């Protein structure tokens, strides 16, 4: 047994942690130092094109520490900037793969009442990031899945549960609570009080399998779309982070190679064993990520993960160099009277090919867990969006522009004109709700003891539109 | 030193070499177990509208054992039906990488004699099939390359010579004589006795690297075409098995493991070590093969291996279809009046989509050898393919037939006939050449002491257009 068998007083605070674990509340706490902020819409502005219409359009960065996780969701464009608890673009849904607070929440008020309502409906209790309490039992401080969507997704591609999985499975699973591509999908319920409510709930699009393909027929299949594209009108698929996975799929996820063997590397001392909580880079830390499975130089090693990413670019800037002419093309067909029907073959593919090429880069590691279905998918999401260029050559012959040359759209500005995003606007109004709202929300929750003042310590020095130095 | 410490009388002949290692002579003569005949054209018919106009639109196998070597190269259509040594479609050096008998014959006659001249000059002298003489010293039995072009392309390409090299390294090297790109160059010489004459010499195509890039670019410098496309009149360039290039790239070949080891592997008894000669699918003996830098499995290994070969499939037949889309569409424009100053730059676009996917998929074991830069490749050939179908629609446009359809060529019927490949008249005519010339070769190669007939067991049972049943 623990030292805590009964459970711990403020489990969702993962200080509170720290008087049994201080080894792994300290190395917890070090991802504090990955605080670099990566503006991906400046890196790759392709992609404000294919998201136009959508909020990915305004503000998307590529990840940082767990230790930013909290801080980054409210930072982000993509939330808004609601006045009070009714307001804001998003729902509740987007706090649950952010902090501690979201199993609490749901262990106190049920699943669908947590995942009803507007996100700024709980910004005075969800303030703490990815916690202890996001992997472990306060009791046995054994690891477990919080999350009830989790095996939902699981059975239902027919794998077995985090219950009944084994050990190694689980050092993966735990980071699969939040780690995988999902959909909202809203749902209708009646409360306690029989009052009519509804509710949009995380899920995971596994009922027909894990492949990119599967998830597609799947969404495909019940007519979903995540957005109506703002320039060609497309029924779009958003794919987000589906780390596990493609990871699955990779040669080290079907040589049993867990999650933590790489990202959370074990050190011996003595009988003793303790794995590295710092969730970060595991080219930092080789010696113990890689090397203990591979026997040549770190160097080497290094740059044959390098070779990987340069071939993924190579492949992914072709892609999205497509269909973003693809989607300008169809809004210029658009433009000249093209009928929905004669547009809608040439949607399908624009569809299939920004799902499948989203799917290939979404997950930021899937280039190195599994690097050739990332060249495929990259490779087969292109050739849909050239089998709608070519169609797409006749649509605008039709209507007499056969010459038409699509706008380019090689910065961020450039590409934000295009899919008419009023940056400085959204900056603006998201300011203000950080002077008020936000600031509102933390000093109720610190007040109600929810919030520990020493988690905010250089927490929101960095988003993507202000850097007030170094965190 | 050796038991033949002075040379080998008739070296060229590998039974000459059985008195002193009837362990290697055995097991090099099993080659002649692996029989298969795949047709290549019939499996992939779109590759015969991309070779259309070219001697592979006729006939095009599967490698095979080395034991068929000689035989094949007699048999391929592409050879023809010479009636004398001064006759046929194809040059010397098309006996280079086939036999033993080809250092012999350079060695006597000097390199520029030797690659001077038809296919069918030394019909009655290349009789013997890849031996013991074309990768050993008949003195030291010490490995050794006997070609002169590889060292050439070696030095051309920054890398250190045969005999400069680590044993490791010669370990792949000896098989580089052969596995490798090469094209003939058009060679101007005057003889001993001041005759004027044109060779056509072995050639690898090495001087700015050996990625596909590299050659491609060194192909475009000197505008050098393998041959004008019979349907697109294309400036074309052919990939041939560029093995050990593609294998040079791949995480194999940067750790140090050798071509050996997998296709020729170790067995210890005691103190002495025997490498295995049957030089054929790795995967019939992974025991000896893989196991033994590998611990897991055979089957999970081996569906590996076939989860790539499938990858690569997907991204084959997508860029071959592409490709031969172009070529049929530049075709039909051609017909309707375009000009070649209107199709300049599609006819650019598919010399490199196909130089491209050609050297993706020459080399036979790529796929395995170096997965990712197998997909990449394929995926930018198809990009090429693409770029020019896109502005092949606007040709066709400007000449009223946008809505042009190539025809299909699913089957390897339908596409020779696209490439106008008079099959049976090839077929009547090779096998008039084989009961006469070639039978003739062979009895005076036989009279001559060259030949062995009990080399000829069964060696030609199998071709593309013929089965006795079975070799
Ligand atoms: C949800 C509760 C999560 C769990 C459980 C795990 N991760 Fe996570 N991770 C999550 C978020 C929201 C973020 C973004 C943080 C931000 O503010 O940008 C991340 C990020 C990471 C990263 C990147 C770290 C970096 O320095 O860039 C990695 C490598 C990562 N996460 C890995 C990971 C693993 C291996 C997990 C299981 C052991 C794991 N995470 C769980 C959310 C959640
Ligand atoms: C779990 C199933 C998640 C849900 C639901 C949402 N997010 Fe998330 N988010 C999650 C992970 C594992 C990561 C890190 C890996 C990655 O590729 O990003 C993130 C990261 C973010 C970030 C930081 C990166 C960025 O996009 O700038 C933000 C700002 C963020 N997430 C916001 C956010 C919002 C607004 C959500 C609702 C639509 C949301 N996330 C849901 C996991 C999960
Ligand atoms: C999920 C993303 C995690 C978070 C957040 C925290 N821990 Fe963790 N922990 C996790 C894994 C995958 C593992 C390894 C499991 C295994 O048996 O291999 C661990 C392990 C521990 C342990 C056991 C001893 C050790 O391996 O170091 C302890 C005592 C532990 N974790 C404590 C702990 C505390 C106090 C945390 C918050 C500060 C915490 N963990 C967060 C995954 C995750
Ligand atoms: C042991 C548990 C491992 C750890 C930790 C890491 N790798 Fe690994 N790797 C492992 C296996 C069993 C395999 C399958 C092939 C084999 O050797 O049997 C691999 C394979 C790779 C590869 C090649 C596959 C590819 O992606 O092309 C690379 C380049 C590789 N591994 C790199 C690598 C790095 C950088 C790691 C640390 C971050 C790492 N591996 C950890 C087993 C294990
Ligand atoms: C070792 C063999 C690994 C396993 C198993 C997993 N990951 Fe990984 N991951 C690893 C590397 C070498 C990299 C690339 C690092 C680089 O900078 O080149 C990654 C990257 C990620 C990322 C991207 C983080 C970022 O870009 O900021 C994430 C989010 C991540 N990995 C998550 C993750 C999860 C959840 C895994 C299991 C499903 C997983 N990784 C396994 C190495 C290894
Ligand atoms: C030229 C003199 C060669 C040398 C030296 C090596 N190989 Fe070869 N190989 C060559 C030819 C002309 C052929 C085609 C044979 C036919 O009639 O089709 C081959 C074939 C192979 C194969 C395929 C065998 C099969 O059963 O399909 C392999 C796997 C192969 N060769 C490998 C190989 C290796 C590893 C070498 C060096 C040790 C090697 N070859 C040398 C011509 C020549
Ligand atoms: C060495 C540099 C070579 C030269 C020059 C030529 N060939 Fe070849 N050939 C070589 C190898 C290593 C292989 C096996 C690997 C592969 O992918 O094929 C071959 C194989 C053949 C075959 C059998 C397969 C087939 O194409 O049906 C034939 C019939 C053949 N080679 C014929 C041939 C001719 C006519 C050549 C002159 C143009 C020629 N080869 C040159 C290596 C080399
Ligand atoms: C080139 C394609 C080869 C042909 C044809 C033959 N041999 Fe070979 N042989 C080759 C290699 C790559 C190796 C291994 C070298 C090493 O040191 O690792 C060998 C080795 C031998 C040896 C040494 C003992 C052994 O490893 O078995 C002998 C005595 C030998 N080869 C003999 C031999 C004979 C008699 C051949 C013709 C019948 C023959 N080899 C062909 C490559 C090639
Ligand atoms: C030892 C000399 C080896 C032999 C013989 C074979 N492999 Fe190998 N393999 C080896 C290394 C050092 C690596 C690099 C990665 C690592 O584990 O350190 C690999 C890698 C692979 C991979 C993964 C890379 C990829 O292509 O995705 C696979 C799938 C693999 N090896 C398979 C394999 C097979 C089937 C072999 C026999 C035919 C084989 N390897 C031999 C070292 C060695
Ligand atoms: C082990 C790690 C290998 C090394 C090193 C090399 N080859 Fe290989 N080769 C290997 C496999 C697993 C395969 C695929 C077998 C299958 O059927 O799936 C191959 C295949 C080839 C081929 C194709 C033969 C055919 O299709 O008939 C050739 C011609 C070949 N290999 C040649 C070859 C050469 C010359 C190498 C060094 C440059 C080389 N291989 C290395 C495994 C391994
Ligand atoms: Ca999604
Ligand atoms: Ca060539
Ligand atoms: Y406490
Ligand atoms: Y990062
Ligand atoms: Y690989
Ligand atoms: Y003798
Ligand atoms: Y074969």
């Amino acid at each position: 047994k623990t030292a805590h068998s009964q459970g711990i007083e403020g489990k969702a605070m993962s200080e509170e942690w720290a008087r049994y674990y201080p080894r792994q509340f300290d190395s917890w706490k070090k991802t504090k130092e990955s605080d670099n902020i990566t503006d991906m819409l400046k890196e790759k502005p392709a992609l404000v094109v294919a998201w136009a219409g959508y909020p990915f359009s305004k503000d998307y960065n590529a990840p940082r520490g767990h230790y930013y996780a909290l801080q980054d969701n409210i930072n982000t464009l993509r939330t808004g900037a609601p006045v009070d608890g009714k307001t804001g673009p998003l729902p509740s849904a987007c706090w649950t793969c952010k902090s501690p607070d979201v199993p609490r929440i749901i262990e106190q008020d049920g699943e669908l009442e947590y995942f009803t309502g507007k996100w700024a409906k709980y910004g005075d209790e969800i303030v703490n990031t990815i916690g202890c309490y996001n992997c472990h039992d306060d009791k046995s401080a054994e690891l477990k899945s919080k999350v009830p969507y989790l095996d939902r997704g699981l059975s239902a591609a027919g794998f077995k549960t985090f219950a009944e999985s084994t050990h190694q499975e689980k050092r993966s699973l735990v980071c699969a609570q939040c780690h995988v591509e999902y959909y909202f999908k809203k749902t209708e319920w009646k409360d306690d009080k029989g009052v009519d409510k509804t509710a949009m709930v995380v899920t995971l699009p596994w009922s027909k399998g894990i492949s990119t393909e599967q998830m597609e027929a799947y969404y495909d299949e019940i007519n979903f779309a995540d957005w109506t594209h703002g320039i060609s009108k497309t029924p779009m698929l958003k794919a987000q982070h589906p780390d596990w996975e493609l990871y699955k799929t990779g040669i080290h996820g079907q040589k049993g190679v867990s999650c933590a063997d790489c990202h959370m590397p074990y050190t011996q001392e003595g009988a003793v064993k303790y794995s590295d909580h710092k969730v970060g880079n595991p080219l930092d830390n080789m010696d113990k990520s890689c090397m203990n499975c591979h026997r040549e130089s770190e160097q080497k090693l290094k740059d044959i993960v390098k070779q990987k990413f340069e071939r993924k670019e190579f492949l992914q800037d072709i892609a999205f160099d497509n269909i973003g002419k693809a989607h300008l093309e169809t809004g210029k067909a658009m433009e000249l009277g093209a009928t929905d029907a004669e547009l809608k073959e040439i949607r399908t593919h624009i569809r299939h090919a920004q799902w499948r090429a989203d799917m290939a880069i979404a997950g930021h590691g899937s280039f190195f867990h599994a690097p050739e279905e990332v060249l495929r998918l990259l490779a087969s999401g292109n050739e849909e969006a050239q089998k709608a260029r070519i169609k797409l050559v006749k649509v605008l012959a039709k209507y007499g522009a056969i010459d038409y040359v699509a706008p380019d759209f090689e910065t961020k500005e450039k590409a934000q004109k295009l899919a008419k995003v009023d940056m400085e606007a959204f900056i603006a109004e998201k300011l203000k709700f950080k002077q008020t709202l936000e600031q509102e929300w933390k000093k109720q929750a610190i007040a109600k003891g929810r919030l520990n003042p020493e988690s905010l310590k250089g927490v929101d020095e960095k988003s993507s539109y202000y850097d007030k130095t170094k965190k």
